[PDB]
């Protein structure tokens, strides 16, 4: 496996520049959004943006057809392609809701583009320190996070609720 | 020696009567008392202190600045674009 790594890291790193030449793209654009040359550039971005949403679109559809078993047999091995998958089909759902020139299509590009910077810690695996720091990010913290998470939104809940009903009597 | 040229750098910069010969010389006192921190070697308890602040947790501080790097720019992308409309 170490020699198929070292004969596939430079496809490896391609990828990782293809995505991040894509994000880049999409950064752009996002940041130069009108209010809901120029023009045809912003458009151009647009069109490049649906092409490689639909591009990774297909890209996970046909992953998740060969791997179908793999997400029930183990979802801490298969969870950034489902990452892949949601982000990718938001960034073709924003584009259709910029078809119909609707109000919702910003905070949809938002969370692509959110979406799309968290999904770029997969490419970390790449790298020996920075693939050891990633097993520790969704493996052992996670569960105490969510344990920790319920119990804190228990008592935010109950606190919150007393101090809005003590405060309503001035003096 | 970076620090120690910048201390020239500056002085140059006095002499042809610049603007940017103060924001050099801050940072030429700023990295010189940085530079401070060597002769912490010469005590054991200091000595065996200066030897962490670079070695293990370096490597760790710049993993966690790339990936905060990251996430930063991502959400502030994000709250520019997502804060222009206006209620
Ligand atoms: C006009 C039609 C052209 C079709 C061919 C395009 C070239 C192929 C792009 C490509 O290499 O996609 C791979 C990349 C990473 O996905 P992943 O397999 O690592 O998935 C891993 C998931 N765990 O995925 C992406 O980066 C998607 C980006 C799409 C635009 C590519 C722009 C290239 C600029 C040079």
């Amino acid at each position: 496996l170490q020699e198929k790594w070292d004969r596939l890291v430079s496809r490896f790193f391609f990828n990782f520049a293809c995505y991040l030449v894509y994000m880049f793209i999409f950064t752009v654009v996002a940041y130069h959004q009108p209010s809901l040359f120029g023009e045809s550039m912003l458009l151009l971005g647009h069109i490049l943006i649906l092409l490689g949403g639909i591009y990774l679109l297909l890209g996970q559809l046909w992953y998740f057809w060969r791997r179908r078993l793999f997400i029930w047999i183990s979802f801490m091995d298969s969870y950034f392609e489902i990452l892949f998958l949601l982000q990718a089909l938001l960034t073709v759902l924003s584009q259709v809701l910029r078809f119909m020139e609707t109000e919702w299509y910003l905070p949809l590009l938002v969370l692509s583009l959110v979406l799309g910077w968290l999904n770029l810690l997969y490419y970390t695996r790449g790298f020996q320190h920075t693939g050891i720091y990633s097993v520790m990010i969704q493996k052992v913290i996670l569960r105490d996070l969510l344990r920790f998470l319920l119990v804190y939104l228990v008592f935010l809940f109950g606190f919150a609720v007393a101090l809005v009903s003590l405060s309503r009597e001035a003096r």
